[PDB]
């Protein structure tokens, strides 16, 4: 259909080396995303830590999957499939 494109979000926090390579690493192909903090309230940053289940990383909403964060950019953008879940917005 005539757009294909899908909805991107990632979450980070103000002093996340990790997360802001991330960042630009998907900013530099051209992906667009909304840039959202996490550390903001207790919640926000509870509910994301919690899916990764570590103290905190930055995460990559794709489509209506979660990629994950600065290692699951390195990994994917690595087999140069990060074009095609940015742009299908799922996984194959």
């Amino acid at each position: 259909g005539p757009g294909s494109m899908v909805d991107v979000i990632i979450y980070t926090r103000p002093g996340c080396p990790y997360c802001a390579r991330a960042k630009a690493l998907l900013a530099r192909k051209g992906a667009e995303f909304n840039e959202i903090d996490a550390s903001a309230t207790p919640e926000l940053r509870a509910e994301m830590q919690e899916r990764s289940g570590r103290n905190t990383f930055p995460q990559i909403f794709i489509g209506s999957v979660h990629v994950g964060g600065c290692d699951d950019l390195y990994a994917l953008e690595d087999e140069g499939k990060l074009d095609s879940l940015l742009k299908t917005g799922k996984l194959i």
